[PDB]
């Protein structure tokens, strides 16, 4: 087999979800459904999970609920889980990686020692980044490389729970294999779940990544009490800063995409929800009372902040490159994060008599 | 004098500002200051104000304070008010037009029937438009053709009061005269009252004109208890059928203008602030029971809600070149907000199985 319509020639299309999570747990009720639904693809959803716990592989295949992380939804039953790669990877023609970048470069580790078919295509569903060097790489691309195949990438505004309690939700998958996408597109698209597509990864990943800034820099606004035209602006200068940050470090960025669900949208849903932006929030008000990580414990339940983790990396990639100036932003957010430098130089960054041309 | 540099020999620009209302007052406070601290401006800046009451006129000018629509915030002192347009608009080689498009022609028609100088620029400041056989007419446009002078326009992540109180706001000044663009962003930059600069009109206004939609929706999703997913999907769709509304009709579209003040950061502090998306809210909880005027008193103080009258103007254009189809969401809206369509057909759009290439 050269393609996927060469596999399509023998049988429907093996799809394999790798990951754990809220996340995953709602992507497998909708992948489980359309597996189900759809003649192109083989009913079964072979599900890798980590080992965790009564044991999580058996709950998933006998009471068909993820208990620990999708408390409360009914997945479909042609949904199996196991608990390791092998029994999940193999045959598989549809790989949806669905790991954290926490955990990212263990699994496809231990992959590479278990035979991925030649023709198999993947995707990318979590949002964040892989560190290299120092240097930032991107998820969809760091795949790709590391195992040999097509990665396309897939992101959205999506909160697990709106899309796993069938809430109307939109997501953006990015793929520069066309073959991919149009089989990408079936094996997600929903009603409450719809797909566009886009013939880049970049953007959509950069996004997803970046985001965290923005939602941090919100909290920050939240924190210091200000008014909405004063969030707002900081909001678009975030924008336009992830834009910069593509164009210079990843030789481009579409502004197009901002229209699209991985966009402005997932941004604004970013900051409307979670408990992200209130980390921040509580943050800034604390000056420096408290660190990250005792506020990481107190607000997130023991959660990691994405958005401090992305700026540390991006600001780094900025100033090695000397362009801190073009990024004033991103800048100052890193300077009140980690440098101790007072949150009023926040509104100082822009509130000046510079004037644009 | 052929231009402003040819008035700029003899003297410095005197400033008119045209518009009583507590956007117009703010602005007066940016204007008067830049016309104060900046060589090249006159220091008395002349506002007409329409002659309302103790005598409007006379407070500002011996209070120093609209006491009716920006209560509380003292005024620069150089500003000086005027009942008659003839005492603002002579010699005047700045006009600001800060009138709201409920009184723009009669003002405008008045004016024409008092000499402007054929040298002299304007700007317009209200976010609207206006009704010309049955077609939407933006209002630089408008301003520019029935008087005979170029017309640029401002439109930003705006409310009146935050940018009264000096809170960190920025705006977005479009002009198709590059020398008028140079002066303009003078006329308005402050520390507080950040401006960048783009060389067309056309989307500036249309975003200021039509983000009342996306409002309303926004409203509509409250009212329903939507998700933030499913309101951001609303949001982003109601974004790319506000650019696609720009094209059509207005033969052009920048994307890129939504990542200026007047797009995408207006459209946010839009539906997070003011009264205006509780009252599309309110309505579609009502259902057909109440009316939007019910709502607009018992809402809104009894002021005329903008988002519903852009709807109909601009369905009317789509439903004339029948593009219903291409502008689903508009669609949607205007049924339910008009033709007493069920609030359930707004998910409905959007929730099938329609694929997307």
């Amino acid at each position: 087999y050269r393609n996927l319509f060469d596999k399509l020639k023998d049988g429907p299309l093996k799809i394999s979800i790798l990951g754990s999570g809220n996340w995953a747990s709602a992507i497998s009720k909708v992948v489980g459904t359309n597996a189900k639904n759809n003649y192109l693809f083989e009913n079964e959803v072979r599900m890798w999970i980590r080992d965790e716990f009564e044991r999580m592989v058996d709950i998933i295949n006998n009471k068909h609920e993820n208990t620990k992380y999708l408390k409360g939804v009914p997945l479909p039953h042609n949904i199996v889980a196991h608990s390791d790669l092998a029994s999940v990877i193999n045959d598989a023609d549809l790989l949806i990686f669905i790991v954290p970048c926490q955990y990212l470069e263990s699994v496809l580790a231990s992959i590479k020692e278990i035979k991925i078919a030649s023709h198999a295509k993947a995707i990318s569903l979590t949002k964040g980044f892989i560190v290299k060097k120092n240097q930032m790489k991107l998820c969809s691309n760091y795949i790709s490389d590391f195992l040999n195949i097509p990665c396309s990438a897939l992101s959205g505004a999506n909160i697990a729970m709106d899309v796993a309690m069938e809430n109307f939700s939109e997501a953006t998958i990015g793929g520069n294999d066309k073959d991919s996408l149009v089989i990408w597109q079936r094996v997600f698209d929903l009603p409450y779940f719809k797909i566009n597509c886009v013939n880049e990864t970049i953007e959509v990943e950069i996004c997803g990544a970046l985001k965290n800034i923005i939602t941090l820099a919100c909290g920050f606004c939240d924190g210091l009490n200000l008014p909405t035209n004063s969030k707002s602006a900081i909001i678009r200068n975030g924008i336009n800063e992830m834009i910069l940050f593509g164009k210079v470090f990843f030789q481009k960025f579409n502004e197009n995409i901002l229209l699209e669900s991985c966009g402005f949208a997932d941004i604004i849903t970013s900051f409307l929800a979670g408990r992200n932006a209130k980390c921040s929030a509580e943050f800034i008000k604390s000056t420096p009372k408290k660190t990250w990580e005792e506020l990481e414990n107190e607000i997130l339940k023991g959660q990691k902040l994405q958005g401090t983790v992305t700026l540390k990396y991006v600001y780094h990639m900025i100033k090695e490159k000397n362009m801190t100036n073009e990024f004033p932003l991103f800048t100052v957010l890193h300077k009140i994060s980690f440098e101790n430098e007072d949150p009023s130089s926040l509104l100082k960054t822009f509130m000046n008599n510079k004037i644009n041309q």
